[PDB]
């Protein structure tokens, strides 16, 4: 179990356009097109992240390609946030895809608004941590992912993706 692995579990794989629990087009691995409503508009962006006329519909390997760039932007976002950075090299490898899987769903901005959760995290107050991040939007509108992410920071190992 990696981070690659832990986050095509929780976004699963679709080849066509999509759109996530927020009803905003995505394609892929959780990739996020636009937040426009527009049909349109995310076939265009997609065509602009692929670089051809695709129609709506990508390959695996394109999916693939979209994905790896994706959890390496994830990464850079958080070495390059003033908030993000110092909790992120507090934490040991596992609790660190756990957060790495939160700036995927929400971005950098959103997680880095979760101020006091990280302070507890950077603490190392693991079942405190895990109480405050289930008082959040996120944890109610993504129960069962929330869950497993906060069972990671918790525990510091990878129980909750284990058994899927
Ligand atoms: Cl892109
Ligand atoms: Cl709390
Ligand atoms: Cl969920
Ligand atoms: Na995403």
């Amino acid at each position: 179990m990696n981070i690659f692995e832990m986050l095509r579990i929780d976004e699963g794989l679709r080849l066509k356009i999509y759109k996530d629990t927020e009803g905003y087009y995505h394609i892929g691995i959780g990739h996020l097109l636009t937040k426009s409503p527009s049909l349109n508009a995310a076939k265009s962006e997609l065509d602009k992240a692929i670089g051809r006329n695709t129609n709506g519909v990508i390959t695996k390997d394109e999916a693939e390609k979209l994905f790896n760039q994706d959890v390496d932007a994830a990464v850079r976002g958080i070495l390059r946030n003033a908030k993000l950075k110092p909790v992120y090299d507090s934490l040991d490898a596992v609790r660190r895809a756990a957060l790495i899987n939160m700036v995927f769903q929400m971005g950098e901005t959103g997680v880095a608004g979760f101020t006091n959760s990280l302070r507890m995290l950077q603490q190392k107050r693991w079942d405190e941590a895990a109480v405050n991040l289930a008082k959040s939007r996120w944890y109610n509108q993504t129960p069962n992912r929330a869950k497993r992410v906060i069972t990671t920071f918790r525990t510091g190992t990878w129980d909750a993706y284990k058994n899927l």
